[PDB]
């Protein structure tokens, strides 16, 4: 094997290391795969589809403009260069290889797509229509954005992006279901957490989250139980940031953020699915729960759930390893249907006052066809008042004792509109056995004589019966 040639690939330093900081790369193009034949669209501020990094690899049918409603989805050019995120973004995923251009993509002979959707006002529309397109044709979309990262917003998908979800898990793909990789945020400085962004706290994304190149947490992370994995982004002026294709056909070594990080974990994915065409897109996150790395991620919360897996809100299952991915995914047997277990559990509404504990042992539709031995996803769907929602911590505590951060608390959101019916959703307890005794938690971080009430609590458990693993 012949690593690339391109001027900027050394410096793709969580490619091309030999240190170990890396997302072990090489090592999945050495086993044969650079993403022939899977297809990426990045959802963002459109493409520059005549990059000489990109032009190669570009596919129309990846692409459309939703904001001006026609086919190409070419970047508004502007004197400040605002629309130019989506051309980084798609080189990250797919830039050429062995081109003297730039440096290359993680699946650099995969083809590369744009929907042109943030350069206008998104409505509702706007989104199903970007993340249903050519659902028969895409096989992986990246999106680095989602509702305002302003610490003090409770955003989600409305009714038609939800439809475009479930339509794309579903019947996208020819059944095997759409992969939606999401960045799990920005908003770190305003102490956001992360659960309160609806498409990066869905299961149907695959929400990812930033490392810096010294193995830290970045000043813009988000934490939250919902994210399931990392790759490498910026960080301080001491390290390196993300090196990649520019707007106006040039070579940027300056792309940071969690939005950075979102299309890495694309492009891993993308040659994930061409060592294996037929994964679902729950075999595609299994992949990443069982491969994905700690070791040398710096975080306080690492924690041990209940199969021995160490697991953090602000990364997840760890770093996205590309090499481990491709090789579980050759022989990997499909999933088992995926099971649904809902579980009301107040009797009555509970005042929340200063500290609530609500404490109930399940079966986990025990004799029914949604009886659920190996979870996967796990929500509490919240219905609540309170004065300050930021105030509010909230814990979900597992039979296996694994304690997941629903929400942290937000000292900028001000809000007395509380939750209503919200999924706070946990990837910590994935392949645990759910039966036995959940704890939620619901506490006043705060010296303010708060409250409120806890209408509602159902807890939705997903996953199967068959199929457990040793745990670790
Ligand atoms: O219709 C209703 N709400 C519609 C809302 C529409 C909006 N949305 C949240 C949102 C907002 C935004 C735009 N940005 C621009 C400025 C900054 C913060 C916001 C970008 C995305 C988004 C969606 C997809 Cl798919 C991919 C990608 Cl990359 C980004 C998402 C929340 C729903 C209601 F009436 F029901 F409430
Ligand atoms: C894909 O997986 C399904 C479910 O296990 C199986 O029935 C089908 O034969 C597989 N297809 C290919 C091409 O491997
Ligand atoms: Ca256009
Ligand atoms: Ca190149
Ligand atoms: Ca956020
Ligand atoms: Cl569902
Ligand atoms: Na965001
Ligand atoms: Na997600
Ligand atoms: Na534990
Ligand atoms: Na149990």
């Amino acid at each position: 094997y012949q690593e690339p040639t391109d001027p900027k690939f050394p410096q793709q330093w969580y490619l091309s290391g030999v240190t170990q900081r890396d997302l072990n790369v090489k090592a999945a193009w050495a086993q044969g795969y650079t993403g022939h034949g899977i297809v990426v669209s990045i959802l963002d501020d459109g493409i520059e589809k005549n990059h000489p990094d990109l032009a190669g690899n570009y596919d129309p049918g990846a692409s459309f403009d939703v904001n001006d409603q026609d086919p190409d989805p070419q970047p508004r050019y502007t004197q400040m260069n605002d629309n130019r995120h989506g051309t980084r973004c798609a080189g990250e995923v797919a830039a050429v290889a062995n081109n003297g251009v730039c440096g290359v993509g993680v699946a650099y002979n995969a083809r590369i797509g744009g929907v042109r959707m943030l350069d206008g006002e998104v409505t509702d529309a706007v989104e199903a229509r970007s993340l249903g397109l050519n659902p028969n044709h895409i096989h992986i979309y990246s999106a680095s954005w989602g509702p305002e990262d302003d610490g003090k917003t409770v955003d989600g998908p409305a009714r038609l992006a939800e439809e475009a979800f479930f339509r794309g898990v579903s019947q996208g793909r020819g059944g095997l279901g759409s992969i939606f990789v999401w960045a799990s945020g920005n908003g770190g400085r305003e102490h956001d957490s992360c659960n309160c962004d609806g498409y990066t706290n869905s299961i149907y994304t695959l929400s990812i989250s930033s490392a810096t190149q010294f193995g830290n947490v970045p000043w813009y992370s988000e934490a939250c139980s919902s994210t399931l994995a990392t790759t490498y982004s910026s960080g301080n002026q001491n390290e390196k940031q993300i090196v990649t294709t520019d707007l106006r056909q040039k070579c940027t070594e300056s792309h940071t953020g969690t939005s950075a990080s979102a299309p890495l974990a694309a492009g891993i994915i993308a040659l994930t699915l061409e060592a294996n065409k037929n994964l679902t897109w729950r075999d595609m996150q299994h992949l990443v729960v069982q491969t994905s790395k700690p070791a040398h991620l710096n975080a306080n919360d690492w924690a041990t759930n209940g199969v021995g897996r160490k697991v953090s809100h602000s990364y997840g299952y760890g770093l996205l390893d590309a090499g481990a991915m491709v090789a579980l995914a050759q022989n990997w047997t499909t999933v088992a249907p995926q099971r649904k277990c809902i579980i009301d559990i107040l009797t009555e509404p509970k005042d929340i006052g200063k500290r609530l504990e609500v404490r109930k042992t399940v079966t986990a539709c025990l004799g029914e066809p949604n009886h659920i031995t190996r979870l996967e996803h796990a929500q509490a769907r919240l219905t609540l008042s309170y004065n300050r929602r930021g105030d509010l911590a909230i814990h979900l505590v597992s039979p296996m004792g694994t304690r997941s951060t629903l929400l942290a608390a937000r000292p900028h959101d001000y809000s007395a509109d509380g939750f209503n019916d919200w999924a706070f959703m946990t990837t910590h307890s994935w392949d645990e056995d759910p039966s036995g005794e959940w704890v939620l938690e619901i506490e006043n971080t705060s010296e303010a004589n708060n409250y409120g009430t806890l209408t509602k609590f159902t807890l939705v458990l997903y996953g199967t019966a068959s199929g457990s693993l040793v745990p670790r």
